[PDB]
């Protein structure tokens, strides 16, 4: 696992977000998915690809 | 419509979101709908009932 | 606009989506983007800039 | 953990999605959530606390 609980991370390209991650989901698409709670936005949370976050 | 094209809203309840109205959707389960650009993770677009919604 | 109100549409690649255009979206990342209520799943709606959808 | 990985469940009222809990997350908001990836439409992953959900 790239990424643990708690970690603090953005995305690398695109649409932004960024704070902390907050729960784990995989895939045949996305065998390695991360859910990331905004710091900006508490209590709205969405779903990536590992490869599309980066650690801060 | 409640809202506008670039009107600022924010959610009432539960998870935020804040940032500027980009879109409208209509379903008979959300007859009227807005898509709402995040202020501080640009590029990042959620949806959400004009219910859920007010304007700042 | 390539697509209308109703019109029947599903993702092109990636994660699948398929069902009818209830919306409209424009930002600087997605200057034309659409929402589309599934048809398998009704009430849920998800957002695509207009390069990741196709008609059929 | 109401539901485990693999399990199939459904949306109790509101939007519909229905398929299998694909992942976990946790907020304040959500102390207990689940990544659903849609049966009728793969690849795509939806979020919901566990009170949203019914097993089938």
């Amino acid at each position: 696992a790239t990424f643990g609980m708690g970690d603090r991370v953005r995305k690398k390209s695109g649409a932004a977000w960024q704070g902390q991650i907050v729960g784990w989901y995989c895939t045949n698409l996305t065998p390695e998915g991360y859910a990331v709670e905004s710091e900006a936005h508490p209590g709205s949370v969405q779903i990536y690809p590992v490869a599309a976050l980066e650690r801060i």
